[PDB]
């Protein structure tokens, strides 16, 4: 049937419906920090954030969206390894049944709690839609939480849950500021891959963060209460909504810092 992430519609069922799947530039991957090299051509990210306007928090059965409203250049992404304008359209969580598991990406095969995804797409292609089906049409900043101290600019996003528990539930969710969410320091990784997602297009350039932010236990918990479910339906509870590593093939991971 349709594809989530239990034993019988689970990841390694994905390419029956999404031949791509199985492609050369699938995502996520294993970061190899002694493989990845320091690129001293790429540019320091610039994260332009301040005009920010987010609209709704969404269930959709497969993650929560915290969506934002993309109708001019008000919350952008470039420099780094990108050419040109990318507005951050939604950001959206990956996380694990335990701490130990929950990340998408990995870093010499280390798994964190959680990890976050930043949407942004390429302006010149007009819409989202357009986007996705070109080769460099989303950046995706990507970045890993690990249980440690609680993080502040989380909680008005952990609080809401309790409300958009079940599948196609969704709330109001404005003035929130996404500036919150990013560690100290902009130092990253770069590759060209794939949404994590089907349809699993290969129109990503990701940009991982080197520092990871810390959440408490107690934070990461209340993601762990969602429903991959609908209302009226059996609980089934929302975690590992995580894809494994993919194989790396014919690309080079670089590094923005030695
Ligand atoms: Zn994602």
């Amino acid at each position: 049937h349709h594809w989530g992430y239990g034993k019988h519609n689970g990841p390694e069922h994905w390419h029956k419906d999404f031949p791509i799947a199985k492609g050369e530039r699938q995502s996520p991957v294993d970061i190899d920090t002694h493989t990845a090299k320091y690129d001293p051509s790429l540019k320091p990210l610039s994260v332009s954030y301040d005009q920010a306007t987010s609209l709704r928090i969404l269930n959709n059965g497969h993650a929560f969206n915290v969506e934002f409203d993309d109708s001019q250049d008000k919350a952008v992404l470039k420099g780094g390894p990108l050419d040109g304008t990318y507005r951050l359209i939604q950001f959206h969580f990956h996380w694990g049944s335990l701490d130990g598991q929950g990340s998408e990406h990995t870093v010499d095969k280390k798994k964190y709690a959680a990890e976050l995804h930043l949407v942004h797409w390429n302006t010149k292609y007009g819409d989202f839609g357009k986007a996705v089906q070109q080769p460099d049409g989303l950046a995706v900043l990507g970045i890993f939480l690990k249980v440690g101290s609680a993080k502040p600019g989380l909680q008005k996003v952990v609080d809401v849950l309790d409300s958009i528990k079940t599948k196609g539930k969704s709330a109001d969710f404005t003035n929130f500021d996404p500036r919150g969410l990013l560690p100290e320091s902009l130092d990253y990784w770069t590759y060209p891959g794939s949404l994590a997602t089907p349809p699993l297009l290969e129109c990503v350039t990701w940009i991982v963060l080197k520092e990871p932010i810390s959440v408490s236990s107690e934070q990461v918990l209340k993601f762990r209460k969602l429903n991959f479910n609908g209302e009226g339906e059996p609980e089934e509870l929302m975690v590992d909504n995580w894809r494994p590593a993919q194989p790396l093939k014919n690309r080079q991971i670089k590094a923005s810092f030695k």
